[PDB]
DNA sequence: GTCGG
DNA sequence: GCTGATGCGCC
DNA sequence: CCGACGGCGCATCAGC
């Protein structure tokens, strides 16, 4: 039980049927923002009125709220789930490397299912093959206890790799939650800064040792600064084994860690919402830099930073500490 | 779907 | 090959 | 067919 949890659910669910059905990405946006700000709201909600009060929550939503309170349901919602063809566009798209085209693609040929997946295999790329083989390991939470022998490991090799490179786990880890989706890590190295990039292979380096250690087991997608793929512990005799996970790791210029770090903890709405006040305030934020807005539209250079808290005060926002950037 | 120019 | 658009994904 | 909305890495396709 949490405190609006009815309605969050609700705006959660339209948002995923309009991104994954509809393929209408501003409205499963709108719901979010929605789902976030009455998420956050200290009072039991007791009208559509009262939530319309809110940024975010205009008419069509206030009338879902004053729906689901007098009924404790969606009409919409209840149709959507019985509808059959967009069931299987949303479960599809479950699966890593299928996104809502390739799901209404597949619903279209009629392979609808884990079995049809299974018997299509021909039809999947490599990234969509591997999201298959772990399906069900890729649903699975970890518990924040083999968040910290994943860390271990990785922070062991890369440092054998080189002790110039700093590793930092990034993602709800940072943020303190209990379990984790997945392992983000960001990555930096003296020799990789936003002036030279004076090493090649330094992302090559750290992924290879670790799959020489057999802790990297499947590559989704490699560049020379993204690495995304699958890992998993070891485990011990007659125990089972343990899940494999997706693993993310970034490679940011060194001169830039802040910037880097502070999107790599996330959350993804909050991130949103912390460029949306950026703009509003006339800056743009990425993942290397915070930079003033113009005119002509172009940004201006960076201005420089020292913490993520400078991020924030470039922008009048009070400093959260990671733990209070979750939803 | 919402908000604001 | 390029530029630009799309589809996958990340926070 | 008021348009913006947060921003980008990797992989692949279109029209050269
Ligand atoms: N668990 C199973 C069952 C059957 N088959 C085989 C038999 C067929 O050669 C082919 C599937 O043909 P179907 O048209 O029966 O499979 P569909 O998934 O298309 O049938 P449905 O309409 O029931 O979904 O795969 C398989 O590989 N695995
Ligand atoms: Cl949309
Ligand atoms: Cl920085
Ligand atoms: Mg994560
Ligand atoms: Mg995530
Ligand atoms: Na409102
Ligand atoms: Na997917
Ligand atoms: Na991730």
């Amino acid at each position: 039980e949490t405190l609006n949890g009815g309605i969050t659910d609700m705006l959660t669910e339209l948002a995923n049927f309009e991104k994954n059905v509809s393929q209408a990405i501003h409205k499963y946006n709108a719901y979010r923002k929605a789902a976030s700000v009455i998420a956050k709201y200290p009072h039991k909600i007791k009208s559509g009125a009262e939530a319309k009060k809110l940024p975010g929550v205009g008419t069509k939503i206030a009338e879902k709220i004053d729906e689901f309170l007098a009924t404790g349901k969606l009409r919409k919602l209840e149709k959507i789930r019985q509808d059959d063809t967009s069931s299987s566009i949303n479960f599809l798209t479950r699966v890593s490397g299928i996104g809502p085209s390739a799901a209404r693609k597949f619903v279209d040929e009629g392979i609808k299912t884990l079995e049809d997946l299974r018997k299509n295999e021909d039809k999947l790329n490599h990234h969509q093959r591997i999201g298959l083989k772990y399906f069900g390991d890729f649903e699975k939470r970890i518990p924040r206890e083999e968040m910290l022998q994943m860390q271990d490991i990785v922070l062991n090799e890369v440092k054998k790799v080189d002790s110039e490179y700093i590793a930092t786990v990034c993602g709800s880890f940072r943020r303190g939650a209990e379990s984790s989706g997945d392992m983000d890590v960001l990555l930096t190295h003296p020799s990789f800064t936003s002036e030279s990039t004076k090493q090649p292979k330094l992302l090559h380096q750290v992924v290879e040792q670790l799959q020489k250690v057999h802790f990297i087991t499947d590559t989704l997608s490699k560049g020379e600064t993204k690495f995304m793929g699958v890992c998993q512990l070891p485990s011990k005799n007659d125990e089972k084994e343990y899940p494999h996970r997706r693993i993310d790791i970034r490679l940011i210029p060194k001169d830039q860690y802040y910037c880097g770090v502070l999107y790599f903890t996330g959350s993804d709405i909050f991130n949103k919402n912390m460029r949306a006040h950026a703009l509003e305030k006339g800056f743009t934020i990425n993942e290397y830099t915070i930079r003033p807005l113009g005119v002509t539209g172009v940004a201006g250079e960076p201005l420089p930073v020292d913490s993520e808290k400078d991020i924030f005060d470039y922008i009048q926002w009070k400093y959260r500490e990671p733990k209070d950037r979750s939803e």
